[PDB]
């Protein structure tokens, strides 16, 4: 790991959760994010073209922190490493995935939602996690309770984070950044509203 | 993995509501079953929550061999082997362990394990499971939890159980990743104790039609 | 196990979750707890002096049920056992910690927050658990739903339990006791407010019925 997990969190207060259904949208969406001050991109493995979109983004804009999300299996993890991803994010964790991230060249950010899941990740050497789905898995009260026992663990809450609540999450001492789709809404991507997306990103990156 | 003759999706497709059956008195098994059948419910989950449960399971399977009768509250591999040997057509669990998931993939009979977090779901997927009980649904994040999961695992199918009732079950059934729900409200212990088989049939008919 | 997990839960309706910053406060705090009827002490591994306080309390009061909390790792479990702890409590569980507790004469109370976590503990011989953080992880509805499927499993809910809600938790058939800092607030410890701590403990001791 040359890129440290903490670098995936320090890049932006908000990590955009990107769903790319059409490959032609990948590059103009990325340029819109860059113009809006966002230099970390999580390309989720949720569509057939996602791997090709990740490859296209890394080939075109290699000096951005472009990684993959929804990495569920070791096989997907090796696929995104091979595609050039700078990091891998998962909505949860498995033992196999945690093992795979130990010997990897790029950081894995596993997802957890209970103290035992956190402790399993900690035992494997991980101390940067996604908290997912944050709003449905206990929200701010959960993160405060965890902070009292694991003050040094750092989280990126994702899932139900939006304009109205994201500052409340960011203010927590164990929250390094948040993630969500509200700055890259699917409707604006589908309809090529790139300048709008820049404006939504500017509202959170300034 | 998951090449069972009886597929979990077929179990889920048989009824919008799987009744969570608690049988305390063996004499109640047949009339309770008749009330369910009459109310259009032909998938029965006999829970392993009472001393007579295994006997009631065996009695129901032997008496009604053409019905889709299985077991619930299957916690251990030993209990799973017990309900297989009793003739259960499926096993449902409120959660999962590696050993339980291993037992289900070694069996002719499908296992429907329980999950409540994304990591638990991911361990289940790693063992070839993609049909799960979500338990206890209402206390483990409810509809917002299921909606969040659907955006990330759109193919995974759930049977939410735990706090599902007449007033909210349709809200759960409308979700794209919910194939059916489970609950005791259509087989309530008060009606079973009173031998109120007409009421049970009426409750079942309301959800099956 | 020299002490049974159920004995840890049966000692008091409320286990005091102790954060001790100054070693000289350990003996006077114990006196305030004893005077309020409470003889189970959970010294949390959250301060530099916690291990030394644990050892001091056990050596001073060997006949009291003095144990450790916030035991995260097998290494910490071995440290508190060597320190003389009568029990160890964890906010969660891992396979490694469950294995370590199997090999000890000192009871381990793992923390769980889902049925699958409970089942992993059950499979390794555990049926007394902390439910943490109780108020944020599903609360009373979660415990009630679990009680129907695991009537043999006993819980100590901790995290967000206070004087306003603890009796509601205690009424549940699968809740043997609760844990909380509200009967041992850090401000009262720092200020040597033993009369307040004793008053708070006396209130929860009159709720002990077995």
């Amino acid at each position: 790991w040359k890129t440290q997990p903490g670098a995936v969190f320090a890049a932006s207060p908000v990590i955009p959760v990107i769903v790319i259904k059409e490959l032609e949208d990948a590059l103009p969406l990325a340029e819109a994010l860059f113009a809006g001050g966002i230099h970390v991109l999580e390309v989720t493995l949720r569509t057939p073209v996602a791997i090709k979109a990740l490859e296209l983004l890394i080939n075109t804009f290699p000096d951005e922190l472009i990684g993959a999300g929804t990495v569920i299996t070791p096989g997907q993890f090796h696929d995104v490493v091979a595609a050039g991803a700078r990091f891998a994010i998962s909505p949860g964790q498995t033992r196999e995935l945690l093992i795979a991230g130990q010997k990897s060249e790029i950081p894995l950010i596993p997802g957890v939602a209970s103290v035992s899941e956190l402790m399993e990740g900690l035992g494997m050497g991980y101390n940067h996690f996604k908290f997912f789905p944050a709003a449905a898995a206990g929200g701010i009260p959960m993160l405060k309770a965890i902070s009292g026992v694991f003050p040094q663990v750092k989280f990126c809450p994702t899932g139900g984070i939006n304009s109205k609540n994201y500052e409340e999450y960011l203010c927590l001492p164990n929250v390094a950044c948040v993630g969500g789709s509200w700055i890259v809404p699917e409707e604006a991507i589908k309809n090529h509203n790139w300048s709008l997306i820049t404006e939504l990103c500017m509202a959170v990156s300034s």
